[PDB]
Protein backbone atom coordinates (compact mmCIF):
# COMPACT_ATOMS: atom_id res chain seq x y z
CA UNK A 1 0.00 0.00 0.00
CA UNK A 2 2.65 2.66 0.84
CA UNK A 3 5.13 1.16 -2.12
CA UNK A 4 4.86 2.94 -5.44
CA UNK A 5 3.46 1.50 -8.22
CA UNK A 6 4.13 4.25 -10.68
CA UNK A 7 5.54 7.95 -10.51
CA UNK A 8 6.45 10.11 -13.77
CA UNK A 9 5.91 13.76 -15.01
CA UNK A 10 2.63 14.58 -15.74
CA UNK A 11 0.56 17.78 -16.74
CA UNK A 12 -2.35 18.02 -14.58
CA UNK A 13 -4.73 20.50 -13.14
CA UNK A 14 -7.93 20.62 -10.05
CA UNK A 15 -11.19 20.90 -11.67
CA UNK A 16 -13.27 20.73 -8.08
CA UNK A 17 -12.99 20.54 -4.59
CA UNK A 18 -15.35 19.39 -2.18
CA UNK A 19 -18.19 19.53 -5.47
CA UNK A 20 -17.08 22.92 -5.81
CA UNK A 21 -15.86 23.93 -9.23
CA UNK A 22 -12.36 25.85 -9.34
CA UNK A 23 -10.48 27.58 -12.12
CA UNK A 24 -8.02 25.43 -13.98
CA UNK A 25 -4.37 25.60 -13.80
CA UNK A 26 -2.71 23.40 -15.58
CA UNK A 27 0.44 22.67 -15.08
CA UNK A 28 3.40 20.02 -14.58
CA UNK A 29 3.59 17.69 -12.03
CA UNK A 30 5.60 14.63 -10.72
CA UNK A 31 2.98 12.40 -10.10
CA UNK A 32 3.27 9.30 -7.45
CA UNK A 33 0.82 6.30 -7.26
CA UNK A 34 1.12 4.08 -4.56
CA UNK A 35 -1.19 1.31 -3.68
CA UNK A 36 -4.14 3.70 -2.38
CA UNK A 37 -3.55 6.98 -2.81
CA UNK A 38 -1.82 9.46 -5.34
CA UNK A 39 0.27 11.97 -4.66
CA UNK A 40 1.31 14.81 -6.47
CA UNK A 41 4.51 16.58 -5.74
CA UNK A 42 6.13 19.95 -7.33
CA UNK A 43 9.87 18.25 -8.26
CA UNK A 44 11.15 13.82 -8.01
CA UNK A 45 6.88 17.17 1.14
CA UNK A 46 4.06 16.57 -1.48
CA UNK A 47 2.04 19.47 -2.39
CA UNK A 48 -1.11 17.39 -2.22
CA UNK A 49 -2.25 13.87 -1.62
CA UNK A 50 -5.97 12.28 -2.57
CA UNK A 51 -6.93 8.70 -1.07
CA UNK A 52 -7.63 6.67 -4.22
CA UNK A 53 -10.25 4.49 -2.53
CA UNK A 54 -14.03 4.41 -4.30
CA UNK A 55 -12.42 6.95 -6.92
CA UNK A 56 -14.45 7.29 -9.90
CA UNK A 57 -11.49 7.25 -13.17
CA UNK A 58 -12.45 8.06 -16.80
CA UNK A 59 -11.48 9.54 -19.80
CA UNK A 60 -11.43 12.85 -19.59
CA UNK A 61 -11.45 13.62 -23.68
CA UNK A 62 -14.72 15.21 -23.09
CA UNK A 63 -13.70 17.65 -19.92
CA UNK A 64 -10.82 19.53 -22.12
CA UNK A 65 -9.48 20.95 -25.39
CA UNK A 66 -6.21 18.45 -24.16
CA UNK A 67 -5.17 15.38 -25.76
CA UNK A 68 -5.13 12.31 -23.87
CA UNK A 69 -7.14 13.08 -20.54
CA UNK A 70 -7.80 11.24 -17.80
CA UNK A 71 -10.36 12.57 -14.52
CA UNK A 72 -10.67 11.04 -11.59
CA UNK A 73 -13.00 12.09 -9.00
CA UNK A 74 -12.74 11.02 -5.03
CA UNK A 75 -14.90 10.26 -2.61
CA UNK A 76 -14.53 13.68 -0.87
CA UNK A 77 -15.67 15.24 -4.11
CA UNK A 78 -11.95 16.72 -5.18
CA UNK A 79 -11.76 16.43 -9.13
CA UNK A 80 -8.74 16.74 -11.12
CA UNK A 81 -7.60 15.97 -15.04
CA UNK A 82 -4.13 14.67 -15.96
CA UNK A 83 -2.56 14.45 -19.15
CA UNK A 84 0.72 13.79 -21.09
CA UNK A 85 1.38 14.47 -24.94
CA UNK A 86 2.81 10.95 -24.73
CA UNK A 87 -0.54 8.95 -25.61
CA UNK A 88 1.05 5.55 -24.45
CA UNK A 89 2.13 6.79 -21.18
CA UNK A 90 -1.37 8.35 -20.93
CA UNK A 91 -2.24 4.77 -21.53
CA UNK A 92 0.43 3.37 -19.06
CA UNK A 93 -0.89 5.18 -16.09
CA UNK A 94 -4.74 4.46 -17.25
CA UNK A 95 -4.32 1.39 -17.12
CA UNK A 96 -1.75 1.35 -13.49
CA UNK A 97 -4.72 3.50 -12.43
CA UNK A 98 -7.81 1.12 -13.08
CA UNK A 99 -5.32 -1.34 -11.45
CA UNK A 100 -4.98 0.37 -8.14
CA UNK A 101 -8.56 1.63 -7.77
CA UNK A 102 -10.24 -1.39 -8.39
CA UNK A 103 -7.87 -3.68 -6.16
CA UNK A 104 -8.79 -0.90 -3.98
CA UNK A 105 -12.50 -2.37 -4.37
CA UNK A 106 -11.81 -5.92 -3.27
CA UNK A 107 -8.84 -5.33 -1.14
O1 LIG B 1 -8.29 30.55 -18.01
P1 LIG B 1 -9.78 30.65 -18.17
O2 LIG B 1 -10.22 32.04 -18.69
O3 LIG B 1 -10.68 30.27 -17.06
O4 LIG B 1 -10.00 29.74 -19.47
C1 LIG B 1 -9.96 28.32 -19.39
C2 LIG B 1 -8.61 27.97 -19.95
O5 LIG B 1 -8.55 28.38 -21.34
C3 LIG B 1 -8.35 26.48 -19.79
O6 LIG B 1 -7.12 26.16 -20.46
C4 LIG B 1 -9.50 25.70 -20.50
O7 LIG B 1 -9.29 24.27 -20.31
P2 LIG B 1 -8.55 23.29 -21.32
O8 LIG B 1 -7.19 23.86 -21.62
O9 LIG B 1 -8.49 22.02 -20.51
O10 LIG B 1 -9.32 23.13 -22.59
C5 LIG B 1 -10.87 26.11 -19.96
O11 LIG B 1 -11.91 25.40 -20.63
P3 LIG B 1 -13.17 24.75 -19.89
O12 LIG B 1 -13.83 25.81 -19.07
O13 LIG B 1 -13.97 24.28 -21.08
O14 LIG B 1 -12.62 23.66 -19.01
C6 LIG B 1 -11.14 27.63 -20.10
O15 LIG B 1 -12.28 27.92 -19.32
Amino acid sequence: SHEVEKSGLLNMTKIAQGGRKLRKNWGPSWVVLTGNSLVFYREPRPESSVDLRGAALAHGRHLSSRRNVLHIRTIPGHEFLLQSDHETELRAWHRALRTVIERLVRW
